[PDB]
Formats: C-alpha cells, structure tokens, sequence
C-alpha cells in the first residue's frame, strides 16, 4: 500500500497507520455505523476545540 490512511478512512489495519502531519496527526476512532450488533468501524478522525463558528453577529448575503 503506497497511499496512507488519511481522514475518513478505515485504519483497522493499524491504529497507528493513519497519515501524519506537521501540526496535528489523525487519531483512530471506532463507531457503530448501524452495526453495533454486527461489527464496529474504525476510521481516522481529527480533533476539535468546540469552535466552528463564533462570529456571525452581522449579516452576509454570500456563501461563507
């Protein structure tokens, strides 16, 4: 496998196979995509800071 395991990609092959960066790396996360009774899916997910939009006091008629 030449290409690595970026975000939104399964990393069951290796919890530490997910691609890497200069600032922050990708963390493997497992979830039950409607298959908690069948099997769990583990993909690469990125961190957060509980802040995706905290500046919209003013209006704007244009795609942000």
């Amino acid at each position: 496998a030449k290409a690595c395991t970026p975000l939104l990609h399964d990393c069951s092959h290796d919890r530490h196979s997910c691609c890497r960066g200069d600032m922050f790396k990708y963390v493997c996360d497992c979830f039950y995509p409607e298959g908690e009774d069948k099997t769990e899916v583990c993909s690469c997910q990125q961190p957060k800071s509980h802040k995706i939009a905290e500046k919209i006091i003013d209006k704007a008629k244009t795609t942000l």
